[PDB]
């Protein structure tokens, strides 16, 4: 139940991001790995000593976010998918807490993409949308 003005804040900002999703995705992940560098070895080539490739995984992440934005007014049709996606991440050793770090990284990347256009309402909207995505994913840890 996000109302139209906030929905439109999200849709407009997402269009900006969507001009260059890999570029922006790399910003998100660079911040993520600064906060939680332990995540790196999950990716192909991310270890000092099969696994997803980094840029392909960014495309995937941006496609999930894209589906969330498409469904910003009501995420209900994505719930089963998201729960499944959470299960997948759990199974490979990604802690649920790391999704909070992703959220921080997402807000960072948006701030960088948008500057003053990243209004307080836009930030709050995105926090609520992403929070809802993570809520659905969390079913995967039995950890709602
Ligand atoms: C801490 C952050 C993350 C790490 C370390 C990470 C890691 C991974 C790993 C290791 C896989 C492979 C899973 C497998 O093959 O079974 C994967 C798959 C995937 N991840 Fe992530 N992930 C992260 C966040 C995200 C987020 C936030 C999204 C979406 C919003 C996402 C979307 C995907 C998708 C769509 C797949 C493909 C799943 C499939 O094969 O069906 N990831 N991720």
């Amino acid at each position: 139940h996000m109302e139209r003005p906030e929905s439109e804040l999200i849709r407009q900002s997402w269009r900006v991001v969507s001009r260059s999703p890999l570029e922006h995705g790399t910003v998100l992940f660079a911040r993520l790995f600064a906060l939680e560098p332990s995540l790196l070895p999950l990716f192909q080539g991310g270890g000092q000593f099969s696994s997803p490739e980094f840029l392909d995984h960014i495309r995937k992440v941006m496609l999930v976010i894209d589906a969330a934005v498409t469904n910003v007014e009501d995420l209900s049709s994505l719930e089963e998918y998201l729960t499944s996606l959470g299960r997948k991440h759990r199974a490979v050793g990604v802690r649920l807490s790391s999704f909070s770090t992703v959220g921080e990284s997402l807000l960072y990347m948006l701030e960088k993409s948008l500057g003053p256009d990243f209004t307080p309402a836009t930030r709050t909207a995105w926090s609520r949308l992403y929070g809802a995505v993570v809520q659905a994913m969390s079913r995967g840890w039995d950890g709602e």
